[PDB]
């Protein structure tokens, strides 16, 4: 793995239920027989959409679990665990939505101002999820919700596993910046969200409590505004993506935009917290979206990530880590491109997201953006999860294994392994003064043979006079792997003459011993 490190030894995978209820796919009793299929490939916990439009449908605080319950029962019947998702965004819509659930349509009547929903630059109304801005009317609802959801899956805590919250449409804490509605689907510049009237207060009150007064306003931001109305969102949003976010102004808005986000994650952190910690103790987690096209368009960098809210990762992750939930990067099959016109970089997203993540302390958690049919995706994701200390993989979605059994054979070799520590040990090797020693092999979770980044370090043991380490290694796969000495200035020396395998990795930790 990267920093010589291998891979992540609480590694689980997880696939994704139907977007739809089980029964409009298959009976209770197939789902059942499908769950131990799953166990049996390594799957290890279901994730499900539990939708807000299915369990708060008719009026604020009718509540109707009973699916949730039924769906529970069947996952213990089945001997399997689950990850609820509290589900407070819209099905449909979304890439690859099959289904049509909005959020409670007696929400939109709680309030008389636009304080509930989004509205773009260019006017298109966007009602997929409650605005963040509206922190009164989340802490209640979703308080609210939250706990009644706690109270009603009690008996079902043996099999949840963990609890993934919903920041935003299609689950993920951003901006519903790319919609078909208003022309900024993939892989079109995004445009920014910020254009209720409450939104505008909004910002306009957070810029007069930064700066006291609109005269230290405008000394600040270099600006001649004539009154505090004409505080407002950027006009020009292409323009503001070209050059405009490089001012004061600039870095206040996104600052403040973005900012949105991370209150929210606050918020909806104490809220499950609450909620969750003593009935379940759990952990839970919440969503990024891999916001990969126009990354690096010259004219409008990051052209469609900051629309999204994803200005600074780092300040982003940070907010997840002080609100203690674990995060979920959603897209990591992909290769980077970076060509004309869509400017797509998803590798390089997930590598700098993993990378903060790890610095940061924060539980990894991945998955592929779009269905997957083609055994090389899996290993563009095996690469990721297995190089980039992923604690766990999540795979859209249930009937893409389900139904095709080459293919879940596949993600079975490659994806749904059990990590098992085995201890290395490789003697009688030519190491001079500044020598490190390092093994690499075949398999992603060995870094494919990558001597430059991914290799596992190996520790001098001055008592045998050998070289060893406890590796975690994928229990019952074939590997091949050799190690190898790297010098002071870390060019690649020498190589083990002959090449070690291990036909497969025993279930059980022991250790391999082989000569340089
Ligand atoms: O400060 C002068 C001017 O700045 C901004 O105008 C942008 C405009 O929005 C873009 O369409 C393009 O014309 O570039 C301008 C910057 O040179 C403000 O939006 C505008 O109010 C202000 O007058
Ligand atoms: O809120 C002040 C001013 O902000 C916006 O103008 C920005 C523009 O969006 C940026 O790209 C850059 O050009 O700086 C401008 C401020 O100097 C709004 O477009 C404008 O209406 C508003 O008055
Ligand atoms: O938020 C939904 C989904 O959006 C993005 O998915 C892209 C996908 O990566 C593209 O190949 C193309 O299909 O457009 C989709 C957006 O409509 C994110 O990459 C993904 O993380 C996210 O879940
Ligand atoms: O069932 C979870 C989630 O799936 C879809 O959203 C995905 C998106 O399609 C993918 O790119 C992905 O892996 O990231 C999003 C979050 O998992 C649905 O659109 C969403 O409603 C649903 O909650
Ligand atoms: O690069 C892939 C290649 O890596 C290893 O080959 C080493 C070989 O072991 C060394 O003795 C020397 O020849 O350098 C090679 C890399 O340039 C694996 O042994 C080999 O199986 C794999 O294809
Ligand atoms: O002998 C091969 C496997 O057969 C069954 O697996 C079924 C599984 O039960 C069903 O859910 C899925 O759709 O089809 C596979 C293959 O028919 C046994 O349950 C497995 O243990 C066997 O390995
Ligand atoms: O296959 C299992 C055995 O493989 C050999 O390559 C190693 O030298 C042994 O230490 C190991 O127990
Ligand atoms: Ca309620």
């Amino acid at each position: 793995a990267v920093n010589g490190k291998g891979m992540n030894p609480d590694y689980k995978a997880y696939l994704m239920a139907p977007l739809k209820k089980i029964p409009e796919v298959t009976n209770w009793e197939t789902f059942e027989n499908d769950l131990r299929w799953a166990k049996q490939n390594g799957f290890y916990a279901i994730t499900v959409d539990f939708w807000w439009g299915d369990m708060e449908k008719n009026g604020d605080q009718q509540f109707d679990f009973s699916y949730a319950q039924r769906f529970a029962q069947s996952v213990k019947n089945a001997g399997m665990k689950m990850i609820p998702i509290i589900s407070t965004h819209q099905c449909g819509g979304n890439v690859g939505d099959d289904c049509n659930v909005p959020i409670p349509s007696w929400v939109w009547n709680q309030k008389s101002d636009d304080s509930l929903y989004f509205k773009s630059e260019t006017g298109t109304v966007n009602k997929e999820t409650l605005n963040p801005l509206a922190s009164d009317v989340i802490r209640k609802e979703y308080g609210e919700l939250y706990t009644a959801f706690a109270a009603a899956m009690k008996p079902y805590k043996d099999v949840i596993a963990k609890i993934y919250l919903s920041g935003g449409p299609a689950g993920e804490l951003r901006y519903p910046s790319y919609t078909t509605s208003d022309g900024t689907g993939y892989p079109s510049r995004g445009k920014f969200q910020a254009y209720t009237e409450f939104a505008k207060s909004k910002f306009r009150l957070w810029v007069l409590n930064k700066y006291g007064s609109l005269n230290e306003v405008n000394k600040a931001w270099g600006t001649k505004l004539i009154s505090e109305l004409a505080i407002l969102p950027p006009s020009d949003g292409e323009q503001f993506l070209m050059n405009g976010y490089l001012s004061m102004y600039g870095k206040d808005y996104l600052e403040w935009y973005q900012g949105i986000l991370e209150n929210h994650t606050k918020l909806i952190g104490e809220l499950a917290h609450n909620a969750f910690d003593t009935t379940f103790q759990v952990p839970i987690g919440a969503k990024i979206a891999g916001v990969h096209w126009q990354y690096n368009n010259p004219t409008i960098p990051h052209g469609a990530e900051k629309p999204a809210g994803y200005n600074d990762y780092s300040h982003l992750l940070d907010a997840f880590k002080s609100a203690k939930l674990d995060v979920t990067f959603t897209c990591l099959e992909m290769t980077d491109k970076g060509s004309y016109p869509e400017y797509s970089m998803p590798k390089t997203l997930v590598q700098n997201i993993a990378t903060l993540a790890n610095e940061k302390g924060i539980v990894l958690n991945g998955e592929n953006a779009l269905s997957i049919g083609n055994e090389e995706e899996y290993k563009r994701v095996a690469e990721m999860a297995f190089n980039y200390n992923f604690a766990g993989f999540t795979l859209l979605r249930y009937q893409d294994v389900m139904y095709n059994n080459s293919l879940m054979g596949k993600f079975k070799d490659l994806l749904g392994v059990t990590p098992v520590m085995q201890t290395i040990v490789v003697k009688n090797v030519p190491t001079t003064i500044g020598d490190t020693v390092y093994i690499t092999g075949n398999r992603a979770e060995l870094g494919s043979w990558d001597t430059k980044q991914y290799p596992i370090q190996l520790y001098y043991d001055s008592h045998s006079n050998d070289w060893r380490g406890n590796v975690v290694l994928p229990a019952e796969r074939n590997i091949e792997f050799k190690a190898f000495i790297k010098s002071k200035d870390g060019t690649v020396k020498s190589w083990q003459t002959i090449q070690q395998s291990w036909n497969p990795v025993p279930l059980k930790t022991t250790s391999h011993t082989s000569s340089w």
